[PDB]
């Protein structure tokens, strides 16, 4: 599954993950990419916030889904 986080300046981060990774996995990805910690790190997609121990598909995420760092 590919999919896309823009940073807080909108820098694209291109991520490889499996449908069920947890959020917590992609934080860990965001901060090997970036070096961003990932207890700083908070993630929306499509206006809903994203929980550590919940899964992409939980969300619905889906290939080429993009989504957000924000305060
Ligand atoms: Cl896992």
């Amino acid at each position: 599954l590919q999919i896309f986080v823009k940073t807080l300046t909108g820098k694209t981060i291109t991520l490889e993950v499996e449908p069920s990774d947890t959020i917590e996995n992609v934080k860990a990805k965001i901060q090997d990419k970036e070096g961003i910690p990932p207890d700083q790190q908070r993630l929306i997609f499509a206006g809903k916030q994203l929980e550590d121990g919940r899964t992409l598909s939980d969300y619905n995420i889906q290939k080429e889904s993009t989504l957000h760092l924000v305060l």
